[PDB]
């Protein structure tokens, strides 16, 4: 399964998605991708799961 998951390192200002990558890619997400400030700005990148 592929889940979606909030980036756990990087909250605040989401400046470039490319820079959240750099820390998701760390925690151990290969795909990172930068959201849309609901009630502040989100960065969700997606996590391999069983």
């Amino acid at each position: 399964r592929m889940c979606k998951t909030p980036s756990a390192k990087f909250k605040g200002y989401c400046v470039s998605s490319t820079n959240c990558k750099n820390v998701c890619r760390t925690e151990g997400f290969p795909t990172g991708s930068c959201d849309f400030h609901i009630t502040s700005r989100k960065c969700y990148c997606y996590k391999p799961c069983p």
